[PDB]
């Protein structure tokens, strides 16, 4: 499922992403725009045989278990494949543990490079939430 921006931004509030650990939800919304386009559906492979997963794009190598990255952990106990629902519930329970592990949304390249440090809030301008 390809979410609009408000209504990802919505679906994540309604999740309690809004100011978890601290990340307002504009933080949230821009981070999925950069990671996967709004796109559940996401895929990208890395060089190191893992692979992102998801509208956050979450990683196999720590997070969930797609049967093929050898030595991973599978930290959320999920399968990778649970990331790519249209409903988001799996996405977000996993990102919760990631944004908890130490580094924040660091831990999120896209976030790290392209949001942080941005207007966050303009990504969330004109929902009703
Ligand atoms: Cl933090
Ligand atoms: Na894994």
């Amino acid at each position: 499922k390809v979410f609009g921006r408000c209504e990802l931004a919505a679906a994540m509030k309604r999740h309690g992403l809004d100011n978890y650990r601290g990340y307002s939800l504009g933080n949230w919304v821009c981070a999925a725009k950069f990671e996967s386009n709004f796109n559940t559906q996401a895929t990208n492979r890395n060089t190191d045989g893992s692979t992102d997963y998801g509208i956050l794009q979450i990683n196999s190598r720590w997070w969930c278990n797609d049967g093929r990255t050898p030595g991973s952990r599978n930290l959320c106990n999920i399968p990778c494949s649970a990331l790519l629902s249209s409903d988001i519930t799996a996405s977000v329970n996993c990102a919760k543990k990631i944004v908890s592990d130490g580094n924040g949304m660091n831990a999120w390249v896209a976030w790290r490079n392209r949001c942080k440090g941005t207007d966050v809030q303009a990504w969330i301008r004109g929902c009703r939430l």
